């Protein structure tokens, strides 16, 4: 009957979107968001970040994020939550901060442990860490990595395993979907975690992708089966698609077979445990305000009719 739907035929844990709390008001919106035949999954685009949960330090806020769980909750729905480490949405006080290893170090691990803890039992996975690397695969020069170093990452890790200690912990980045130097390093990654002997169960596979652009079925599983084989499972976490506009129907007719390659990649890997859209409609992408000229990115339309991308996931989930 749907995405998810087809998703679970195939073994996935689910198909899911993205959402976030202004669309929480469009009644036509949440009906469509909680359609469960496609959707047995969310995650908080905003709401779970760090500037929306400790604006201040050790002020800790969670009726936004408190809000997209009490949807998936009435719904039936799984959770992905998202995102503890970042370089990116941190309030001021991170950013302005004079720091030492030991006094960033301290911030860092009570925001972890209040925010896990303040969500035990109510995710699927977490987005422990997002966005470490580098396009070279070198480590991203945030505030974390100045001050702490590489330690940062199993630190936040361990952290998050010692307040929940059920559910799945992913390293979560984009461009480590394709063969590449920023895949060899997430892998990398992982490794170090486990190293460290802190505990990681899965990576998540942005999948921000070009229509025209998308990487092949191929290269897609054999990025998948490298995660896979470390002992961690994958999902693809933040899916879109985004064309160079105008929108046309062989632009459509294209991103079809595009996202068709991403299902079809992720059924073809035991491991894969699901899809998620970064929503799932045009009229709510994050795409043209932040990648100019580009947009229609979804499998819906602006007015939430579906597009022939619909036809291709499920094509590719073999429905
Ligand atoms: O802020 C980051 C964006 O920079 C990231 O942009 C990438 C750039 O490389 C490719 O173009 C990839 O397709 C895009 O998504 O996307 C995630 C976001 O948080
Ligand atoms: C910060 O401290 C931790 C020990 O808590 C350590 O693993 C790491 O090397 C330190 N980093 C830096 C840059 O001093």
């Amino acid at each position: 009957a749907g995405l998810n739907t087809a998703a679970k035929a195939k073994g996935l844990k689910y198909f899911g979107s993205a959402t976030d709390n202004p669309e929480l008001t469009d009644s036509a919106y949440v009906a469509q968001l909680s359609n469960t035949d496609d959707f047995g999954q969310i995650t908080p685009g905003n709401s779970m970040k760090w500037d929306a949960t400790e604006p201040s330090q050790n002020s800790f806020s969670f009726a936004n994020g408190d809000a997209v769980v009490n949807l998936a909750n009435k719904n039936g729905q799984l959770m992905r939550c998202h995102t503890l480490v970042w370089h990116s949405q941190l309030p001021n006080w991170v950013s302005s901060g004079s720091w030492t290893n030991a006094t960033l170090l301290a911030a860092m691990k009570n925001h972890i442990t209040n925010v896990v803890t303040h969500y035990k039992g109510k995710c699927y996975a977490w987005d422990v860490v997002n966005e470490a690397l580098n396009e070279d695969g070198t480590f991203r020069n945030s505030v974390f990595y100045q001050i702490i170093g590489p330690a940062y990452i199993p630190i936040a890790f361990a952290t998050a395993a010692a307040a929940d200690p059920d559910v799945k912990l992913y390293y979560n980045d984009y461009n480590i979907e394709y063969s590449g130097a920023k895949a060899t390093a997430a892998q990398n990654i992982v490794k170090m975690i486990k190293a460290y002997g802190a505990k990681i169960d899965g990576v998540g596979l942005q999948a921000h992708f070009i229509v025209g652009s998308t990487p092949s079925q191929s290269d897609l599983t054999t990025v998948l089966k490298g995660y896979t084989a470390l002992g961690v499972e994958v999902a693809y976490t933040e899916l879109d698609i985004r064309m160079q506009l105008p929108s046309t129907a062989a632009k459509l007719a294209q991103q079809s077979t595009d996202f068709q390659g991403v299902a079809a990649a992720c059924v073809s890997t035991t491991g894969c445990v699901g899809v998620t859209i970064w929503d799932w409609t045009d009229k709510y992408s994050w795409v043209p305000s932040v990648f100019q000229g580009y947009g229609a990115p979804l499998p819906w339309d602006e007015n939430y009719v579906k597009k022939p991308a619909y036809d291709g996931l499920m094509a590719g989930l073999g429905a």
